[PDB]
């Protein structure tokens, strides 16, 4: 029924910074809704318009149910998010309807964007440390600061770890064994993350000892209120995810913001204004998430004209959607004056990103950093030289980001 494009919509070769996979584009020329191969097995269909990919996201006949996806997948496609049936409650990306609306409920007070603004200098002192800590070694070694692996996902991870009261006093091993729960949580195989896991009980003892209005806090008092009673383990994985899912994306956008700003393309004398629309373009331009996360048809849908089954896999097209000549002029060039339009980064309908206003204030507060801390940071190999790959279902990112930081 779909145009049929017969690859895998994830294959991506490195990429250099300006470009886009190839993939993206033979959607698009292929139709509004393009059959293509899943990688782990059948079909998929990808959406390629935005107009269409914002109905879709917001119909409730396309939902989350990792039950729906193909019994191959299981054990396999490790894009699949699957908790196991009783812990979906407490996931997000596991839900919709009733039960996404009461996570829903249970988080927007522990986002509450004022509270997170209460935060700004802690944010600025964490990154400044990083930073001095990175350039001081550069001074030492004569070697470039590497900012992927040395800041990037350090940075984004103790801001969100100190939201979460979790005392995370070495970012590398922290990424790590979060990386282990978050799989184990999701429904993959199976080192050693026992040092973490008594950090994130002893936020959860914390949050429900004392009356502090905190996130973890906050998160404990509205989910005892909306589940009657919720347990230490269900708290620690719900914030096991949030830590997660507030540092990986993030971290993968911000290693492409640097690059854009060391490569000195944000005005010197650049006004709070100019700044954010600077990380405005950016997001356009360097979406971490290229596909929205599964989801299946509940029911057989026509949709732009096609056929769905029951059951079909769905993904919404970020990453090309966001460079569609029908939306944006010159759609692979960067432009930060360019009218601000929507994109699809944060995507849309009932789960946009609850972590939005967090990862643009990490943003502009990283920014604020550099220019004020390291006006003369410069790359320390051409703009041009920078390349960045994804492999499966994992964000996008830099294979490393070498700078001379003073
Ligand atoms: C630039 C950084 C970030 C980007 C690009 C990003 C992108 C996205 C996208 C595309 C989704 C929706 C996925 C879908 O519905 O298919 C989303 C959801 C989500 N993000 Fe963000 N995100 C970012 C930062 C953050 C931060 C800082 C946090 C904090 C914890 C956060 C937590 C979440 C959560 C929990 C969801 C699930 C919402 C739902 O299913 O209801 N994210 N993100
Ligand atoms: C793009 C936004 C995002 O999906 C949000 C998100 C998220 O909301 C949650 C968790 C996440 O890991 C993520 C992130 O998802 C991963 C896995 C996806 N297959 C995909 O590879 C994507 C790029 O990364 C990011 C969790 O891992 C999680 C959890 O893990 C055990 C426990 C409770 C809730 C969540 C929970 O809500």
């Amino acid at each position: 029924e779909a145009p049929r494009v017969a690859v895998d919509p994830f294959a991506c070769p490195m990429m250099t910074m300006q470009r886009k996979p190839e993939v993206h584009d033979a959607f698009r020329e292929a139709g509004p809704v393009v059959e293509v191969n899943a990688p782990a097995g059948g079909p998929a269909w990808v959406i390629t318009d935005d107009a269409l990919a914002r109905e879709v996201l917001a119909d409730p006949r396309f939902v989350k149910d990792p039950d729906l996806a193909p019994a191959a997948w299981r054990g396999v496609d490790d894009g699949l998010d699957i908790p196991v049936p009783e812990l979906r409650p407490f996931t997000l990306i596991a839900v919709d309807g009733e039960a996404h609306r009461r996570l829903r409920r249970i988080h927007a007070p522990a986002f509450n964007p004022r509270r997170l603004a209460e935060r700004t200098d802690r944010i600025a002192a964490i990154a400044g440390r990083l930073l001095t800590e990175l350039a001081d070694a550069s001074g030492r070694s004569g070697k470039p600061a590497e900012l992927i692996g040395g800041f990037a996902y350090h940075f984004p991870l103790l801001v969100i770890c100190e939201l979460l009261g979790v005392p995370v006093t070495d970012p590398a091993m922290a990424r790590e064994a979060v990386s282990v729960l978050k799989a184990l949580g999701l429904g993959g195989p199976q080192p050693d993350t026992s040092a973490l896991e008594s950090l994130l009980l002893e936020a959860v003892h914390s949050a429900r000892r004392n009356d502090t209005p905190t996130m973890t806090r906050v998160l404990y008092e509205r989910a005892q209120a909306e589940f009657g009673s919720v347990s230490d383990d269900q708290l620690v994985y719900m914030i096991t995810g949030l830590i997660f899912a507030g540092h990986d994306t993030t971290g993968s956008f911000l290693g492409f913001l640097l690059a854009e700003v060391l490569a000195g393309r944000l005005a010197a004398d650049a006004d709070e204004d100019a700044v954010s629309r600077f990380v405005e373009e950016a997001l356009r331009y360097h979406p971490p998430v290229p596909y929205t996360l599964w989801r299946f048809a509940a029911t057989e849908v026509t949709i732009g004209g096609v056929r769905l089954p029951r059951g079909a896999p769905v993904l919404v097209d970020i990453e090309g959607t966001n460079t569609d000549g029908r939306h944006h002029d010159a759609p692979h060039a960067f432009h930060p004056d360019r009218p601000s339009w929507r994109r699809l980064t944060f995507g849309d309908g009932p789960h946009y990103c609850i972590g939005e206003q967090l990862a643009q204030l990490e943003s502009r507060t990283m920014i604020g950093v550099l220019r004020s801390r390291f006006p003369e940071a410069r790359l320390a190999v051409p703009y041009d030289e920078l390349r960045w790959c994804r492999k499966g279902a994992q964000t996008a990112r830099l294979t490393e980001l070498p700078v001379w930081l003073r």
